[PDB]
C-alpha cells in the first residue's frame, strides 16, 4: 500500500475532488471571477475539475491525513511539503487546474496567482517531478481529448490552460497544452503514439501560437533536427495579439474553429513569412528574395517536400504564375 | 642482390635518358625536334623536361648499356629491353620521349609518343609496363619539377598530357601535372592530396584542366558520389573552342593559360551550371523548371555551409527565376 503509483493517485483524486469544493467558498470568489471574466460557465469549471486552493497553512494535508494518507505519501504525491512547525499544503491562494493521464487519473496540478499579495510571486506554478508528474511528457486536456485525437488524425497544441478550455469549449476537442515548460520530445511522442493505425503515423499537428514573434520563433525552428514530423506539422496565428482564450471572447466560438481549420503547413508558414518581409515589387528584391528562401527549401531533407516547395518558390515571390 | 637492385635498375634509366637525350640532336630525330618547335617547345624546355628520341634499328640502347656494364636481365627488369627471337632489343624505337620521374627527379620510365606513318605500333602513346619502379596508377608526369610549388603553394594543376605540362610549367604555372597512359585515380589524387598539407593543416585547391568537354562531364557527374570531401577543395577549368593546354598558349599566348587556371570554377559551381547550360532559360517556367532540376543537385551537397552558399546563387544561375 505505502507509496505505491495506485496509492499516490488516490491522493490526489481526492486532493482535487477538495479544491474543486473549496471554488465554491467565499474567498475563492477572485478564482470564480477569473473565470467569468473570460467567459467560462460553472459547467465548464466543473468539466476541467477547476479548484481552488484555500488560505492557511495545511487545509488539503490535514483533510488526507484525516482519510487515512500518510505525510509521506503525500510529500512523494507532490501535495504537501515540509515547514518549519510542521506540514503544510504546496498550493495556496491560487486558482487551480488538475492536470491528468489520458485515462483521466489527476497526477499534478497547475496553479495560477490571484492576489497580488501573495508571497509567491511567479504567475504559474506546478506540481514538481515526482513518481506520477513528469513535466516533460504531462498535457492538459489530453484526458478530453484522447478519444477525438485518433477519430479525427488531429492534435491541436496550444499554450496555456485557458487556451485549452476556450477551444474544447467551441468544439476543438483534440487541443492541449503543454504544462509550465515548453513543448517538446516526449509530449510529441505521446501524441504520435495516439495518432497510429496499424504501424503508421496518421494525421496533423497543427500549433496554435499568439504574437507572432513566438510563431517566428517556431518557424525559423522548423529546418533543425530530423524533420522527423514537420511535413504533417502545421501553423494557425491568430489575428496579431491574440490567442484562443482572447479570439473567443472578440469573435466567438466559430473563428477558434476556422482558425485551426485554416492552418498553413509549417514549411510553407516558414518560406512565405521570410518572403513576407522583402519587397517583390522590383527584380532586385525579386533577387534577394529568392536568395534567401532558395536556403530554406535547400535544407528540406524530404526530397517529394523539397521538391514541391521549390515548385512553387517563384510564383510567390512574382516572378512566374502561382 | 647487386645484379637487378633498386638503384641499378634507377642508374639504368637514368644511363637511358642520357642516351635519348643526345640522340635527340641526331639527323634523324629531326621530326622529333620538329614536334616539340611545332609547338614552340625551345631547345631549354626540351633540356628542361629531359626530352629524347629513341632511335631507328633493334637494340641501339640496350647494346649502349651493355657497354656500360648492364646485365639483360636488369633492362628487363627495368623496362628499357626485351626478349626477340634473333635477341636482345629496345623497348621504343622512332619516338619522342618523356622521362617519368619520382618527386626526387629519379627516372623511373617513359612515355613515348608515335612520330612516323610506318611505324609499327599504331598507339598514338606507348609507356614502360610495370615494373619494381614504374607503377602506371602513382607515377606523374611533372611531378619532380612541381614538387615544391604544390607544397608551399597548396596547389595542384591536372593536366591530360605531357605536352600540356610543358606548356603550363613555361607559362609560368609550377604546379601542374598529368598521368601518364591511363586516367588520373585515387592514389595519384592522394599523393597530391597529401603534398598540398605542406607536413601540417593545409586545404589545398586541386584544378582539373580538361581538354574539350565529356572528361567535364564525367568529372561533373562523380562530384556528388560518396563522401565528398575533396569535392569541395576540387576544381574544373576549360579552354575556349576544345583545345588542349598546349595548344591554347600556341594560339592565345602564355598569359591565356595563366587566367585559364586564375578564372577556374569550383566542381559544385561546374556540375551545377552544366546542368542548366542544357536548359532553356529564356522563358519564365524554363526559369522555373531549371530551378527545379538544380535544388536537388543542391540538395545533395553534404556539408551545411557549401550548400547554403551554393543554394544563395541559383537564382542568379537560373537568370533571376
Ligand atoms: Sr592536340
Amino acid at each position: 500500500h505505502m507509496g505505491s503509483r495506485s496509492r499516490l493517485l488516490a491522493a490526489n483524486a481526492a486532493a482535487a475532488a477538495f479544491y474543486a469544493q473549496a471554488l465554491q467558498s467565499d474567498e475563492a470568489a477572485p478564482a470564480r471571477q477569473y473565470l467569468t471574466e473570460r467567459s467560462f460557465d460553472a459547467a465548464a469549471a466543473r468539466k476541467f475539475g477547476c479548484g481552488f486552493a484555500p488560505s492557511g497553512w495545511d487545509s488539503l494535508t490535514k483533510h488526507l491525513q484525516r482519510k487515512g494518507f500518510e505525510f509521506e505519501e503525500l510529500e512523494a504525491a507532490g501535495l504537501s511539503r515540509q515547514g518549519r512547525h510542521g506540514p503544510m499544503d504546496r498550493f495556496h491562494r491560487r486558482l487551480l487546474w488538475p492536470i491528468r493521464t489520458s485515462a483521466g487519473e489527476v497526477v499534478g496540478f497547475g496553479a495560477r496567482r490571484l492576489f497580488d499579495d501573495d508571497a509567491m510571486e511567479a504567475k504559474y506554478v506546478n506540481t514538481p517531478e515526482t513518481l506520477l508528474y513528469k513535466k516533460s511528457s504531462v498535457m492538459f486536456g489530453i484526458d478530453l481529448a484522447k478519444r477525438d485525437i485518433a477519430k479525427g488524425h488531429q492534435a491541436v497544441v496550444v499554450e496555456g490552460y485557458t487556451d485549452v478550455m476556450a477551444m474544447h469549449l467551441a468544439g476543438v476537442t483534440t487541443a492541449v497544452a503543454s504544462c509550465g515548460t515548453a513543448f517538446g520530445g516526449e509530449h510529441l511522442a505521446m501524441l504520435r503514439r495516439l495518432m497510429m493505425d496499424d504501424s503508421f503515423f496518421r494525421g496533423e499537428l497543427i500549433y496554435v501560437f499568439d504574437g507572432d514573434e513566438a510563431g517566428r520563433a517556431a518557424a525559423l525552428k522548423a529546418f533543425d533536427g530530423e524533420q522527423k514530423l514537420a511535413g504533417q506539422s502545421f501553423v494557425a496565428v491568430a489575428p496579431d495579439g491574440m490567442d484562443p482564450c482572447d479570439l473567443r471572447l472578440k469573435c466567438g466560438d466559430a473563428a477558434l474553429r476556422d482558425l485551426v481549420a485554416r492552418r498553413t503547413p509549417l514549411f510553407e508558414f516558414a518560406i512565405r513569412a521570410a518572403i513576407a518581409e522583402m519587397d517583390l515589387d522590383s527584380a532586385e528584391g525579386r533577387v534577394a528574395a529568392l536568395r534567401r528562401c532558395v536556403p530554406m527549401v535547400g535544407q528540406i531533407k524530404d526530397p517529394t517536400l523539397r521538391d514541391e516547395y521549390a515548385r512553387q518558390l517563384a510564383g510567390w515571390v512574382g516572378w512566374a504564375d502561382v
